[PDB]
């Protein structure tokens, strides 16, 4: 959460929407890869 690689960190936002993680986690991990400017790395339209 606070700190992990972006492949860890994206991996969990990747797994998360494969297992359908909770929406918190999905937010939370998509909130530090947004503030991360790593938006782009995930599957979303920045």
């Amino acid at each position: 959460m606070r700190k992990l690689s972006d492949e860890l960190l994206i991996e969990s936002y990747f797994k998360a929407t494969e297992m359908n993680l909770n929406r918190d986690f999905i937010e939370l991990i998509e909130n530090e890869i947004k503030r991360r400017s790593l938006g782009h790395i995930i599957s979303v339209s920045s």
